């Protein structure tokens, strides 16, 4: 209601590109208060094809639901514009998602990051179960990095609103089926996806044979710097039974036990030589860029 | 201990002048995190020369203090660069401070605002005085606006810092503001929580008057003299008399029958309730606050911090 704000074209302006696809695009954008003489940093996508009046009032009802996510693991639409194209607003996330950041810092990232993602981006999830909202688009690409100890799932409903076949439940492929549990599924994929450092699932393989070789029993390959213990929970989260797959509470639990004796879950060469920041360095991230509570 | 970051000038760097005190340059800058690649921006102030230097310990140990101050109305110090020079960090605002604030909004900030303010400058001082701190030289320049909404008091303890003595005690430009300062403080270099509340007084009638030059005209050399036969600042013209009692109560000579902060939060707060009461503002009927929408905006945005 008063969580979603309609701003105007007037106050805003797009500065750079930060990325692409096809639903809609990303840029770097300075709000402009009226009356002020600051600009201020958003985020904002913009999207693909103009929609009528009537499209607009169902963005516009979605985008109010998709204002109402408060967690610190999910981000919050802030706000919207509405002309031709439409444009969402939302907190600039300085350091991007974090499939490029775990591209990019392949091999010297610690397994206390890895398995605390995994925590985050779990209680996100759960978060929407526990408000009944379905995903249906989670993985690396969709995690942002607000610091690097700190990680939010993104485009929530921009999925629900308008295909990733090699992140989707086998009865989401099939059936269109999304529930909880298929977005159980897809977590699994985010997890080995974060574990590989960004490889691409089924690397190899059509978009078009997936379901085949899910219903042969295949399944993404144990990442070399994964115990069987983490594997198999990303095993557990890819099985054909929907109800049989973990839920995120278990997942939150199991991980964070993990957290807490990091090397012995995964194996990193130099792990010992990678560590968490400080009190000191933790501090100071939040002081400046990251005040919300958690 | 933890709270203050010690950076060297290889993970930070200066970009752009924002604006020059008596007690340094305050430039905006950019803290590059090890190993990454994303440039944060960050405030940074290079401090002047310290009269009668304390080496690097006795600053990191006022700088420890500084760094310990955690209240949504007063700047924490976030960390520190000792080198050539002294460089404090802490959380960029780019609103700037209030006295350029209210100028350059003369004549269109209500009275919800200006009384929303004092409220907050004196929750701010209230939390220094329960942390037995005295900050020595609060005044309009020395708040800072995160949001229209949320101000916040810096500077805190950058006055025992540097110090400054010599003839900025005579003139007008100096480390000293006389101008502000209780008649002990000028004359005795006494500071506490009640001549803080002497400053209080000074900075509302800064608020009040839309940043008017207090006592100006006359050589801060001659203020201690005119303060002792009687003479204060006058009563805004927006001011009901409740307001401007309230400012003299606070430019007593006896320390202890100025009021409290605790007293002030109260006072201020009530009149925050009925604005139109005790400020007199034409137009003001057409100046409000901001929506929830705006607010929850520029909070998500910019100001995500506790905050009553
Ligand atoms: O990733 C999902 C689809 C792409 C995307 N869509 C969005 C999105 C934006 C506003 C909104 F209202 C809803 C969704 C983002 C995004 C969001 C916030 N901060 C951000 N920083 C960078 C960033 C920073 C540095 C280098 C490269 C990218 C992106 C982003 N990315
Ligand atoms: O008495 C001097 C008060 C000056 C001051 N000192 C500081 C200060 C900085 C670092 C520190 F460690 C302690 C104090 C600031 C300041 C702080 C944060 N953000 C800021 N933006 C602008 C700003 C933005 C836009 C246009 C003009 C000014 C200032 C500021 N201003
Ligand atoms: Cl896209
Ligand atoms: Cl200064």
């Amino acid at each position: 209601q008063a969580l979603l704000r309609i701003l105007k074209e007037t106050e805003f302006k797009k500065i750079k590109v930060l990325g692409s696809g096809a639903f809609g695009t990303v840029y770097k954008g300075l709000w402009i208060p009226e009356g002020e003489k600051v600009k201020i940093p958003v985020a904002i996508k913009e999207l693909r094809e103009a929609t009528s009046p009537k499209a607009n009032k169902e963005i516009l009802d979605e985008a109010y639901v998709m204002a109402s996510v408060d967690n610190p693991h999910v981000c919050r639409l802030l706000g919207i514009c509405l002309t031709s194209t439409v444009q969402l607003i939302m907190q600039l996330m300085p350091f991007g998602c974090l499939l490029d950041y775990v591209r990019e810092h392949k091999d010297n990232i610690g397994s206390q990051y890895l398995l605390n993602w995994c925590v985050q981006i779990a209680k996100g999830m759960n978060y929407l179960e526990d408000r009944r909202l379905v995903h249906r688009d989670l993985a690396a690409r969709n995690v942002l990095v607000k610091t690097p100890q700190h990680v939010k799932i993104t485009d929530f409903g921009l999925a629900k609103l308008l295909v990733p076949i090699k992140w989707m439940a086998l009865e989401s492929i099939l059936h269109r089926i999304y529930t909880h549990q298929s977005d159980v599924w897809s977590y699994g994929v985010t997890v080995w996806e974060l574990m590989t450092f960004g490889s691409k699932p089924y690397d190899g393989i059509p978009a078009s044979e997936i379901s085949s070789i899910l219903e042969k029993g295949e399944r993404l390959p144990q990442p070399p710097i994964c115990t069987i213990d983490v594997y198999m929970i990303m095993r557990k989260c890819w099985m054909i039974d929907a109800d049989s797959r973990p839920k995120f509470r278990e997942l939150i639990i199991e991980f964070s036990k993990m957290a807490r004796d990091p090397q012995r879950y995964l194996v990193i060469q130099g792990d010992e030589r990678m560590h968490l920041p400080s009190p000191t360095d933790s501090n100071f991230y939040r002081a400046l860029m990251d005040e919300e509570d958690m």
